[PDB]
């Protein structure tokens, strides 16, 4: 609790076709998306907002396997290896909309919370529209990169504040989001709903750093080598045996790589996204 799990890596328990799929659903947030009727894996694109310039694109899909799926783009509205003194990187209390639901002393990174906050009323409205419209009780939140941290917060919000709560969340290249209190609270509200997938030598999962008071929730699955299908699960928070044991590269190569046969290539990858293409 605040610590670093020393536990041994296990086989990857996650459903890889669902990981594959969610990757597709999020790659698509980098493409224009009221291309109406669009189809990605088992999924129908239902709705879209934002555009990746002032807010992240968010796509709402419907999926037989993942329910109503909310995907949050993670383009670089701001930069994660810029000057770690900027207001973007400061910890702050939960927004007043949902502070009532969190332990006391939950801190969340500003850049991520502000960016979720400019989308949260619309997301909620849209998620309710299409739940009612498709008689669907499962809500899946997906994000990549900056969208991954936003997605974590969104997934928490949905669990706490939305009726029916959360089905699952798949989170790719998840930057850190909250303090140890936040990370532990995630473990307990959505621990078993939580899926954090890291590819190769990706650096993003290491920022903002722990020195500033940030802590990942428990477990990720780490795909090494990058773009392969070998993956162990590294359990507990901030597992000493994981990603840091291999040099991080300081570009977005692995970051924008192949996650169980689907490439999340971002602005420069597949549009529309192609589930299973690789
Ligand atoms: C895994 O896949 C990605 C692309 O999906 C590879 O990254 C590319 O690498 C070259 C230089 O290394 C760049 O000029 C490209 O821009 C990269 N593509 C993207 C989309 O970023 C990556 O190197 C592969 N990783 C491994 C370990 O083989
Ligand atoms: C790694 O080592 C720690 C303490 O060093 C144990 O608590 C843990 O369970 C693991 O074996």
């Amino acid at each position: 609790r605040g610590g670093s799990s020393t536990d041994q890596p296990v086989a990857n328990p996650y459903n890889t076709k669902e990981i594959s799929l969610a990757a597709g659903l999020v790659q698509q947030t980098y493409c224009d998306s009221t291309e109406n009727g669009l189809k990605i894996g088992d999924s129908e694109l239902l709705y879209t907002m934002g555009e990746g310039y002032a807010r992240q694109r968010v796509n709402i899909y419907h999926s037989p396997s993942l329910g109503i799926a909310v995907a949050i783009e993670g383009t670089n509205l701001f930069s994660l290896n810029s000057d770690l003194h900027d207001a973007k990187f400061w910890q702050e209390d939960p927004n007043e909309r949902y502070i009532q639901y969190y332990p006391k002393g939950t801190k969340l990174m500003h850049g991520f919370q502000q960016a979720y906050n400019d989308l949260m009323d619309d997301i909620f409205t849209a998620v309710k529209k299409y739940k009612k419209e498709k008689n669907e009780k499962r809500v899946t939140v997906i994000g990549h990169s900056l969208g991954a941290a936003m997605g974590l917060l969104c997934a928490m919000d949905i669990e706490l504040r939305m009726d029916g709560g959360l089905y699952k969340t798949y989170l790719f290249g998840l930057p850190r989001l909250g303090n140890p209190t936040f990370a532990s609270f995630v473990d307990q509200k959505i621990g078993d709903k939580f899926h954090s997938i890291i590819n190769g030598r990706d650096w993003v999962p290491t920022v903002p750093p722990r020195a500033l008071g940030y802590q990942h929730p428990s477990d990720y699955v780490w795909i090494y080598p990058g773009n392969s299908t070998s993956a162990k699960l590294y359990p507990g928070q901030e597992n000493v045996h994981g990603i840091l044991t291999v040099a991080r590269e300081f570009n977005f190569d692995d970051h924008q790589g192949i996650y169980f046969h689907t490439q999340i290539g971002a602005v420069m990858g597949e549009c529309p996204a192609q589930v299973g293409a690789h």
